[PDB]
């Protein structure tokens, strides 16, 4: 088997990507977002507390003929955002883009954080990294991939994230018109639970590549480039007027600036992240400061290739026995 779902930016600056996805019977669908840095499949629902509530989309498993409690099941999820969910747990079945999986986890919210309230394009996460992570408990939950993966053609999933524009989820296959040139395909070490790789390095606009080891997880969730304090410096040191702003959080430009591309290396292969890539608007509404994407990773613990690195590739999630990597321009 295989599928396919267009995934769409939820606003003009690209912060998050949602994807429908079909729940239970009749079907219920929902516009997820598809997180490769997390392994929980959650959603507001008719449990979520009332005042939590403002604009999403509800899954009601009370409507659905194939929904069933998982007796004594929770789960509770904290993000590297500082936000958070929590609540009881429901299989039904659930199909992305054609794809179906019967038994699947659904994580119904009783709880969750004010981000979540206040983004009404968001009705829950859809984790796709690896199952360790999942936070139910007692008993741990199978990822949708994980459930999906003997079923489909291919043990893979590939991520084809827009600028500014829809892009592509599609599982058990891989799209060879999709991409420019070929893949290269990299190691991955899931000893965190993550799709944990190591780039090759990096350059600034035209300058020379340095080749250095950057270990960092691929992170469809987030939305930033997340990168030790080094690189960002040097990229941004090449923006007239950039500084990094402690009361805003990061590093700021104006926004009168043509910005640099970056390219990051997968092997000996490179990505090339157009600048306007990294331009994330007026720090607040009529500001002449505008937020960069790529910001330092060194209060995280972990360097995070998220949406601003991973849209400038084709990205294929292989989950075989040993998974890896691939990532090819586009």
């Amino acid at each position: 088997s295989t599928g396919s779902a267009t995934t769409t930016p939820i606003d003009s600056l690209d912060d998050a990507y949602i994807t429908p996805v079909q729940i239970g019977t009749p079907a219920q669908t929902l516009n997820l977002d598809f997180d490769t840095g997390s392994s929980d499949l959650w959603v507001f629902s008719s449990e979520t507390t009332a005042s939590e509530v403002d604009g999403q989309t509800i899954y009601t498993p009370s409507k659905s003929t194939t929904a069933k409690l998982l007796s004594g099941a929770t789960w509770s999820i904290s993000y590297g955002d500082g936000s958070s969910s929590s609540g009881d747990v429901y299989t039904d079945t659930v199909s992305v883009g054609g794809l179906t999986v019967t038994g699947q986890a659904v994580e119904s919210a009783k709880k969750v954080s004010s981000s979540f309230t206040e983004d009404s394009t968001i009705d829950g996460l859809l984790g796709l990294a690896f199952s360790t992570l999942n936070t139910v408990s007692p008993t741990q939950q199978k990822t949708f991939f994980d459930n999906a993966k003997a079923s489909l053609d291919s043990p893979v999933f590939t991520a084809d994230l827009g600028y500014h524009a829809p892009g592509t989820y599609n599982f058990g296959f891989i799209d060879t018109t999709a991409y420019t040139g070929s893949i290269t395909y990299t190691a991955v070490s899931t000893k965190q639970g993550f799709w944990e790789w190591t780039s090759t390095g990096y350059a600034v606009g035209s300058g020379t590549f340095k080749s250095t080891s950057i270990d960092g997880i691929a992170d469809t969730g987030t939305t930033l480039l997340y990168l030790p304090a080094t690189v960002v410096s040097a990229y941004w040191a090449q923006v007239s007027g950039a500084k990094s702003s402690s009361s805003v959080g990061g590093y700021v430009f104006p926004c009168s600036a043509t910005l640099p591309s970056f390219t990051f290396g997968v092997g000996s292969a490179r990505i090339v992240i157009p600048g306007d890539y990294i331009d994330f608007g007026p720090i607040s509404t009529g500001s002449s400061s505008c937020f960069g994407g790529i910001q330092s990773s060194a209060g995280i613990g972990i360097n995070i290739f998220g949406d601003v690195a991973l849209k400038a590739a084709f990205v294929v999630f292989n989950g075989a026995t040993t998974p890896t990597l691939g990532f090819a321009s586009k």
